């Protein structure tokens, strides 16, 4: 009901799930991302998906939160529970996203260019294979932001932007 | 230029135009649609575009402005003169167009529905026609916007603190 439920899922090479983290302590929100939702999972792939979700809903009905990644946004529109829902996309130009995953990951350009390829695909299918919607679709979202001319930062402070006018904060 | 000039398009009932309106009001910024760029140009089907474009051009390099509908994100951005352009896509769930389209044309469901398949099918065309891309495309905008959730003065303010972001403002 009350609690504020943030969503974000991204593009690889985004920076996302960074901007996710920053904004989860500026606020002392907890935050769930990929990984901790997947060893969440250990705690058939359509029951680690059911389970995954049942675990998403609890956490929401009773904290403020941060959700990354694995069609978050989806489940949770779902919950009619959930008062407090915001859910962003956020993507960038192939251009900023390369020389993000070089840095980020160290490798070269063309093996960059492949990896965001690959994770896109992942996720896409994921959602795909999950919702039966899509996961780069605007209608799934609040808020889609392009980051390919922002400071991971501004970013940040766009989506406090927007808590504030809700008058979630 | 240092001239604020954003760009509004739109799913048809998503009233990126209403929105346009209170902007263009309650920053004391001058106002452009469809309507007025279409009996602007008049005094081919593609002589007719490359006018229209000029025209914004002018209109954008004289003043600040806002400019709603018809590819109008991608034409200003060709302009290299225009420092300080925002472009925006307003949309809608399903629901809510459909009930707009009903009210302001005083039509059907059946009807509302048909409509919109028109109308956007018509953009959709009319964009990739003109620009090579694809219209209902996130990575041609800086700010898709779902005023699914969004009060007016929500969208408005939400818009603002996107130009103070970019120091526009
Ligand atoms: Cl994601
Ligand atoms: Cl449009």
């Amino acid at each position: 009901n009350k609690n504020l439920i943030i969503t974000i899922e991204r593009e690889y090479g985004s920076g996302g799930r960074i901007v996710g983290k920053k904004l989860a302590e500026e606020l002392g929100i907890h935050f769930y991302d990929d990984d901790i939702l997947k060893l969440a999972s250990e705690k058939s792939p359509e029951n680690l998906f059911k389970f995954q979700s049942e675990v998403m809903r609890e956490l929401a009905e009773s904290e403020p939160c941060i959700f990354v990644g694995r069609a978050a946004g989806y489940v949770l529109d779902q919950d009619e529970d959930i008062e407090r829902l915001i859910r962003i996309f956020v993507y960038t130009d192939k251009v900023k996203k390369v020389q993000r995953v070089m840095e980020v990951d160290c490798i070269d350009e063309e093996r960059a260019k492949r990896r965001i390829k690959k994770i896109e695909k992942e996720r896409k299918e994921y959602y795909k294979y999950f919702t039966g919607s899509e996961w780069h679709s605007m209608k799934n979202y609040d808020l889609p932001i392009n980051t390919t001319k922002l400071t991971l930062e501004e970013t940040a402070e766009l989506i406090k932007a927007y808590i504030r006018l809700k008058g979630f904060m």
